[PDB]
């Protein structure tokens, strides 16, 4: 799987591939791994099971609601529940969330993580390939966030055997 | 084991082989791996032990009962429990469930998988062989869902040493 | 890797994908895994390294040359050498060879395998997926050997993470 | 694989299944693993590659020729060459040979082996299942050697996942 | 280690980082992993032991001398010896070689890999990060082969813990 | 990771690098591995998973609250729970804690370690490089605890591939 | 670690080294591994973690308190608990306890070991080296228990890489 | 083992510990691992067997003689022989050599290695501990090369269980 | 350890060696592994820890008391408690008990076991060596039970490295 | 397998059972594991593969022919070749040889073992049971070498699951 | 095995036990592991197989013969051959050699080890136990080299389960 997010010129984009694998074979090629949350104001991508994601996103939504849409505070609270609840600790998904203010990665083992000056984030087995391509593109071209995410996902999909080239890409605003 | 499901022209079929193996030998060759649940309105196939299957199908029916028969919602709820409950986590299996509206694969690893547009799902050691055959038949013939399931199970049985050719096939309506 | 061969109505076809993988990443996606040998009269496909393939195909041509172009005899002779020569024993690969008379799988483990009556052979990690599809197509359609090979390779490519969809297909005559 | 031989009432029979496996999948279901050698006077079954068998049987034929058809002496000489020649030691096949006088098993690691009062011999992963059935049949029924071999192969094929039910059976005289 | 090679508009460049690690520690940071061979007409880089690579570089030159300096033929011949020689099989490394005509990866597992149409090759633990960045830059900028190699090496170095940012870059002509 | 603590002339400092690695790649470079606990009266640093460490930091505060803020007693109590609790035994980490009176390493293997007379403690993959540099500086210079921690962390970072040079340094008072 | 005890002419001594190791490096070189318990009337040495030791010695004192200071009875009772309690079973250590009447080794594997007639006991990775030296000294010199313990610990320290030469030695009376 | 070399203010020093270990025990504590070669003009330290060292040093001496005392050229030739001769490849020692001009590390697998601006080199299991201490000392004190080597060896000996504190130190001039 | 029991001519004897081992070394050479229970009327030998034995024998005594000295009934009840109590299941000792009526082996995993016509029983790593010698002696000599046990223990001690020749032998009456 | 040899009062006997097992099943029960070599002047028995043993028996005869029939010298020479030859090192077996003068065990691990004063040797999985019984009988009865071998083999057969009770016993003269 | 050598007041002694073990059982208890070489002027003890010992001692004598009886030179020469010769590299053993001038340990890993100033050397599984005892006796008694060797071997034999108490001791002059 490869999920990558790029923020450039007032726009933030989260995009992911569509491959669901079991061992060395493909169970599904058109999975949608990026969704819109909080009435469309938050983009969320996930590497992991759909049931794990449903659980984590519903919980994140509850947090956003109680924290007046504050992404970082909601994310910190989510990570706290994630590592403290015995049921939630069983969830191994990895998440990327982004709103008009900031982008973050959240995982059960690593808590919350913010980007570097780059404003590029990536997760999944193919994450570092998309990251390498995105950094090259951000630093050497004037491409929009959307173009960079699409191009980076393609490059990662052509290298990682667990990432395909059927993408779901969401952009804000 | 091979369980395969195809939905075509208003009919959905779930079929499976009958081989139960211990190591490299056959303990039983006429196991029934597909059953009808929820007053006969839901087809369910499983790759795993019979006692494990009983536990999981009983719980799935309880979900169906409390979630107004909605398959996807019940499947996700079952997956969350399976993924997090200490007892259920010990159950190693894969399930395929289908009703008049849709078909799903339920796993114990936090995933619920929907089919590609061809509406074909398969699980078990020989699942990908039946899947390959079913996709070829759906995309290149006008055979019925039932006929495709029967032919795909046979092709899988002749290839996978853990799948035999004694089938149990259920159809809805 | 996936190599598949089908013989139908006087035509024999051998086709393969183009993916070369190292671990879980792609080193090359346009490898040509099928070549014509013996003055264009023999089709050969291989699952293994390119240098290994060169050595084995060169030896197979020498066998063809000294055994009056008889495919089965040359194949058995190649297999005996491959099975017993210290240098050749180090070569890990599977080969499919076909001429106007017959098709064979040659292995380095002392076996030469002839097809079932459907005249279909397949090797490689995704071989059984193409085999399943090819058998379904041969037994249920009137598609040409070429069309079956193309469709089977595609089905295998969409399932096996080590097989892609960039094909090389050779036909005889 | 299962090869079994039974001698009863002046008749000797050698029969084998037809499954060729690679890992947990079937490469071929109609292999003929029993052949007639020495102008029909010797029945020979083998568990192993066809190239290994071709090699071993050609060598055995040469021995029979020089030993005036004496099975035991030819077998002893074959086993000697088998464990002394570095090329032959690479051959892992297992053989059963029978003529009108005696039946024998020959392997590269175990040399020559003669039956017990039973006059039943079996080799292959399913060998002991056929042996168990054959002993039960010889000791408790008046069935002919041919009937016992056919029935025993079936019983072994239904238990061993590497043995199928497509048999080749040869009888003397 | 990260070695990356790019060929663009008549210029062929091979670059590598300079980190040598023992276990999870840095032993040296200024290693020269790219060398000029064959009277300065060939560029070669390596991932793996220095002694091992030097041994292979010498043998490759001998192959070039033997085969009229033809890169592909010499690479296949080196790959064959590497695959079978008792001592060379003990050598752990991957190589990239390039001349004015072509570029290749040589492995010790029977493979000689040509690049895709982008004409880029990369090897080493950080190889795929440099590969991702290089493909992004070749496909979306007009940067020179040299610039792309330096930028891709830097991107790989900021991701792979075994790749640093002290490069040796060689070009032809 | 490298965490090092030095106590010299009334000043107690705990510093750590900021690299978080996934496999052999850098996931983040600005992690905060040293935190102020117990109303800012305790400094704590960790080597291992972030979620794991956060869970242990919370439990340590509860021990401090329970045992009147006595560091050693609270550390021994945390070590005992860590050693026996089903869930805590799954937590992989090593901790350094320090207050105005003493400094300690807490492990999950039943050990609470006090420093030697030099009053230095270090943990993490690069811990012993920082320990070596710190002892050299404490024994041969008049540098402050803060300066020694920064210099030792830098020396560790230039040697350990999992330790970078972006530090978080905390001091008491 | 090396702990050794010798009883001679009305004196019993327990001594140990000070090395605490993690893998192949030293975390602490001045650990005190021998303490006085039960109002100073019992000597106790341990090979294991300090927190584990605290738990076990605290329990041993409770046993002493309820069993009228009888060492053997208290030791057996401690061993039964250590062997069967879920929490205690997680504690990996070896203990030596001695009073004015006798000396014992207590283990977590259901054993309490009394010394041979020479009244010498030793535990730890270097225990058998101190044991060898102590037996030689007791059987061939008139040295005091204290002198023998000191010399034996030194001999063990010079041989075992996990035992150092910084001793803690306690004597009774 | 720990061998470290420091060059400062016109002086070069090579020093080593004296521990020879077999598994986790010490076979010898006073080994001399630093010798003077080339009539005293070259200092040479080694981590490895004495017979390996005798072999390598005699060969190095021959080289120095033929190269008019040129250290780098002699070292390069030594490394070439080392990786090309089947007998020499069996030698696993690691060497450090230093004369009035330069210092170098030489190993059978890494060929020749020159220092960084530091002019500090170290080898052996304890090498990086001495290196860390030496770098701290060179950068923050005015200590002579001899004092730094003595102090660094001590620090490494107190951390590494395979390095002791019985040193042999040689200085030029 | 070796414990053996022989009953002959109205006498029953239980004898054991005295070696207590930890890994490949001896912790004690004069252990008494055979005791008299039930006021001398029952002989009991044990292979295992002394604390485990103390526990099991005290429990057995309680049983004998309530079952009016009936050995088999007491043994059956002991084995029942042993496999049903979570604390007792942790005890891995093996026992042999004998009174004037019968001899039995009792273990936590095998419950109760009675001898064959032999009236010889043995347990411990050296058990089968003593058993082999005892059977030879019972069947071919007129030696008393005591002589046979002494001789058999010696033979086992000379073969098994975990059994020594310092025996404790008890006889009834 | 169990092979045992006894020399008593001028008679030298070597006996063995006849079971050949494949995995945990009996393949044959009448194997001949003791043979007469060197013009019937030497008795030899083997534990291990039949082909392997036959190869070693032939080579041993060649050593006898080379060294004037001296058993010890020939055994040491066979042991040396067995220990170093590429092909012989692959042979898994243990041998017992005996002539009118002496008896020896030959291994492939550089050992040639002479018996103790009882003049008994035994090898194979059941070797030590036969050894125990044989020593008991030699030391406590006046039975002949032949009788002791038969009785010891039977005792071993009733204990070792890989040893049966169909013996081949050879004697000299 | 335990071999120990002590040199005191003009006498040098080498002594060893007699146990030869296979796994956890004794194959022989009276092996002679110490022999006199070079016209009785050299004492040699070995831990390893008897055939391996013969090969190595024969070669050592050839070295002695061509190097004018110089022990150290001959030992180093033997070690170089042992370390590099394909045949000798297969010999797993440790040797102790001693003459009227000095004592040495020779290994197959390129090392020749001289004793500490106490002139004591020991090899074998129980070597460090005899070493500990010998050092205690040499430093604290006036016992002769012979007496120390005898007492140290006994102490080692009572501790190491692979060393027995049947000694062979040789003295020079
Ligand atoms: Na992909
Ligand atoms: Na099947
Ligand atoms: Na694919
Ligand atoms: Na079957
Ligand atoms: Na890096
Ligand atoms: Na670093
Ligand atoms: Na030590
Ligand atoms: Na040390
Ligand atoms: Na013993
Ligand atoms: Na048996
Ligand atoms: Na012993």
């Amino acid at each position: 799987t490869t999920i990558v997010s790029v923020r450039r010129n007032g726009q933030v984009v989260v995009g992911g591939d569509g491959q669901v694998s079991l061992g060395n074979t493909v169970m599904k090629g058109n999975a949608r791994k990026v969704r819109r949350l909080y009435n469309g104001k938050v983009l969320a991508g996930f590497a992991g099971g759909t049931a794990d994601a449903f659980t984590l996103f519903e919980l994140f939504e509850r947090k956003l609601e109680m924290h007046q849409g504050h992404l970082l505070k909601s994310a910190v609270e989510l990570a706290k529940d994630w590592r403290t609840d015995r049921a939630l600790r069983k969830l191994e998904a990895m998440l990327i969330v982004a709103d008009e203010k900031e982008s973050l990665i959240i995982t059960g083992i690593g808590d919350v993580v913010q980007p570097e000056e780059d404003q590029i984030l990536a997760i999944g087995s193919g994450g570092n390939y998309a990251l390498s391509a995105a950094r090259a593109l951000v630093e050497n071209t004037e491409l929009s966030a959307h173009e960079i995410v699409e191009k980076s996902l393609r490059i990662a999909g052509d290298i990682c055997v667990f990432t395909n080239t059927n993408f779901t890409i969401e952009e804000l605003p």
